[PDB]
């Protein structure tokens, strides 16, 4: 386990790791992202405006950065190389906390006050509300490369999984979790959980039945992971304000 070289982070939560290796951090009590690109010492501020206790972090495949401003009820999204911000046209969102971005620029957000997910198409001024079942203050949300969608069910201690189109969801076979906060997919289906109440991250293979716990050591309340296309895993351990990897 190797602590990336962040600085002054405070309660830091969503993590994301775009293609290039950049590892895109909210530092939610600063109101801010912050990123650091891959092998440098040097973290760099996204400008971004106007944050208040943000949470969820995603990166789509043009490197636009996207961001759950969970204190104003909104998302937000930067492109890169770009100085200018702009607001997504969600409406009615509650203490909203994770967010995704699929190939097409459709963008997921868990709206976890509302017990609900929401998806809008890039361009659209509509959400629609996913057909997720019982969901109980909903955290974490990813999608990968076939549109499934992947919410950690936090008040529930369960992961689900939506597939594209598909009108009622699958239960992935974790184990003893306990108020699950973030969940990763990789190249390869499997999946990524921060077991938040466990201290500890745990993966599930593609149609497998057994999780196997990754050996990170010491995490404290820890919120998002994110995994590369190399297979490295990316935590922030939020309680310790540091965000830690493991390489495969």
């Amino acid at each position: 386990q190797t602590v990336l070289p962040f600085t002054g982070l405070n309660t830091p939560s969503g993590v994301a790791v775009d293609s290039a290796g950049t590892v895109y951090v909210t530092d939610h009590g600063n109101n801010r992202v912050v990123k650091l690109a891959a092998g440098s010492t040097n973290q760099v501020t996204l400008p971004f405006t106007g944050l208040n206790t943000p949470h969820g972090v995603a990166v789509d495949s043009a490197g636009t950065v996207y961001v759950t401003d969970h204190g104003n009820n909104r998302v937000v999204k930067l492109a890169a190389g770009s100085n200018t911000q702009t607001v997504l046209p969600f409406t009615g969102l509650n203490t909203p906390s994770g967010v995704a971005v699929d190939s097409a620029g459709t963008v997921y957000v868990t709206d976890h006050g509302n017990n609900r997910v929401v998806k809008l198409a890039a361009g659209s001024t509509n959400q629609v509300t996913l057909p997720f079942t019982g969901l109980n203050t909903p955290h974490g949300v990813a999608v990968d490369s076939a549109g499934t969608v992947y919410v950690t069910d936090h008040g529930n201690n369960r992961v689900v999984k939506l597939a594209a189109g598909s009108n009622t969801q699958t239960v992935l076979p974790f184990t003893g979790l306990n108020t699950p906060s973030g969940v990763a997919v990789d190249s390869a289906g499997t999946v990524y959980v921060t077991d938040h109440g466990n201290n500890r991250v745990v993966k599930l293979a593609a149609g497998s039945t057994n999780q196997v716990t990754l050996p990170f050591t010491g995490l404290n309340t820890p919120h998002g992971v994110a995994v590369d296309s190399a297979g490295t895993v990316y935590v922030t351990d939020h309680g310790n304000n540091r965000v830690v990897k493991l390489a495969a």
